[PDB]
């Protein structure tokens, strides 16, 4: 009801386009239903692009790691450590949301330091984990919310 990326569409991103277990949409729909509701890549860092279904006025940001799925629950060497939020401005240049360095969380739940409108997004993911043998991108939402 409240998040505002499910429905969301991949306008980019830094990854090799291949179907498609586990695929990127796995973090825009913003539910856990099991495993396969995550989006999960062996390329260990990179960008993704999503257009919303309208531009809105984003002011709280949550991040659903591996951990808040049910994988590596005790420990969280599978949450994203280095991660980033970009927001395309009205002149079409990307600007930094917020950073995060050093994350080890299941979840991270951030209120952005002022309210930020734009429809196109995008997430870095710098460091995809906590120093898990399994290493992989393991996210199962990414999601958004206007005040
Ligand atoms: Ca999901």
């Amino acid at each position: 009801a409240s998040n505002i990326v499910p429905g969301a569409t991949v306008i980019d991103s830094t990854f090799p386009k291949t179907e498609g277990g586990e695929g990127i949409e796995g973090m825009l729909n913003g539910t856990i239903t099991s495993l396969s509701d995550k989006w999960s890549s062996a390329q260990l860092s990179g960008s993704v692009d999503i257009r919303l279904t309208k531009p809105r006025t984003v002011v709280r940001w949550v991040m659903d790691h591996a951990g808040a799925g049910g994988e590596s629950v005790n420990d969280g060497l599978m949450n994203t450590k280095d991660f980033d939020l970009y927001y395309k401005d009205a002149d079409g240049e990307w600007k930094l949301a917020k950073e995060v360095r050093g994350n080890k969380a299941h979840v991270t739940d951030i209120t952005l330091d002022k309210p930020i409108t734009a429809q196109d997004w995008r997430l870095n993911v710098v460091t995809s984990d906590n120093g898990t043998p399994w290493k992989a991108i393991r996210i199962y939402n990414w999601k958004m919310y206007e005040k």
